[PDB]
């Protein structure tokens, strides 16, 4: 806890996935994933920056079949966060994109995927 | 005998009711008379049914205000009560923080014709 006179702080890392790996490493990972699972979408789902009433997700990486709509994914987040009904949340795709719950993620992927090939989503409460 | 002629007002977006040349011309006149104001087109999101249509779609906004000011203005014209939540989307689906200055949104998202297009929708949609 103290090394060489220095007092070390051990707080856990809250990095977004994009800040933990390099662009080359993320691209490399997507290609491996799209090779073994060409019928699934690699989705990164993280907590919005300024969120306060909502807890962090324990698992933020999801391999999703092409055919499921956003509803099917929202309810997954509904189950993983185990939220109460009076606490409403929204899911933004990529950077600030509100998309219809009936849209298949396969169209969302090809329209909104990141430069690295991942599809980034964030959940928030309001504002 | 003859024809059944039907006349109904248009609910088509502003971009389809006004030519490109007229829209460009209108912004040019407005930026000349009002160089410190932002011309914003605010319309109801296409598949929206919970919130009504507004009688005014064209808004001349001071360039110094934040997105918050535009939300409060639309909320008032929609006469919403606190239990009614809505979003104001830039372009078609872009969510922006209410603290973002409208001038920054304008220079980043304005249309080629000089207007800034926004739509309002409720969480249901």
């Amino acid at each position: 806890d103290e090394v060489d006179g220095w007092l070390i702080i051990d707080m856990p890392s809250d990095r977004p996935f994009k800040q933990r790996r390099s662009f080359a490493d993320r691209c490399k990972e997507v290609q491996q994933i799209r090779d073994q699972h060409p019928s699934k979408i690699p989705v990164i789902i993280e907590r919005y920056k300024g969120e306060k009433q909502l807890p962090v997700l324990d698992k933020t990486k999801f391999l999703v079949p092409d055919h499921v709509n956003m509803s099917e994914l929202v309810k997954i987040i509904r189950r993983r966060l185990q939220l109460n009904p009076t606490q409403a949340f929204f899911l933004l795709v990529n950077q600030h994109s509100m998309v219809s719950v009936s849209t298949p993620i396969a169209d969302i992927y090809e329209q909104e995927k990141d430069e690295d090939g991942f599809l980034y989503m964030v959940y928030a409460s309001q504002e």
